[PDB]
């Protein structure tokens, strides 16, 4: 119902919206930074943490012009590009498997947010 | 929103109600073997995973009678005994740090509750 099964048969599912703090950080070129050359960073972040990994949001592709032009096409792939910048991190397992998934994941991605931390 | 703010001042809860599996351990004695002797067990087990972590629903107290005369007796308190018999794990932190804790609690209790798991 409400409670976890530990003999369900389906995985369960941990969603996170983490944004990026543009605030706090004006100038720092976080998108760059995650995403990597041609994408090798998420790539690898994603293969280390075994967790879905993805930049959406305005300043997600760091390109205004295309970005303008699919978000214009209607298109609702595209619908995220008017969000807040954020990290999306999905998994799914069963409970034991999918905490310790997600904690792997954020306690990744919080290195990248908060680039200062000592 | 339902995003996470890493510099929120607020800290996330996490909480999550893990039935204990009586259908597939009919006679395996969960509540004693979590609790410990004195409440040892859990204790230790709260201090380790930085959890709090509560056994509730019918059964937990051992107690037919004791049980019993609470649920009778109205106080809310005592409404859990009349759910199903489950291991409760709240946290409390921020994004990395809550999920941490619940993936260290989760897979500590996983093996209480998954006793002849190899």
């Amino acid at each position: 119902e409400n409670y976890l099964d530990l003999f369900s048969h389906k995985n369960m599912k941990l969603k996170e919206r983490v944004l990026i703090p543009v605030k706090q950080y004006p100038k720092f070129n976080f998108v760059g930074k995650i995403l990597g050359p041609q994408g090798n960073t998420i790539k690898r972040l994603q293969e280390e943490t075994g967790a879905k990994i993805s930049v959406l949001g305005k300043g997600s592709m760091r390109d205004k012009a295309k970005e303008e032009e699919l978000r214009k096409g209607g298109d609702p792939k595209y619908a995220h590009l008017n969000m807040d910048l954020h990290v999306f991190i999905e998994v799914f397992g069963p409970p034991c498997e999918a905490y310790a998934l997600m904690a792997h994941a954020m306690c990744e991605v919080k290195k990248f947010l908060v680039p200062d931390m000592m």
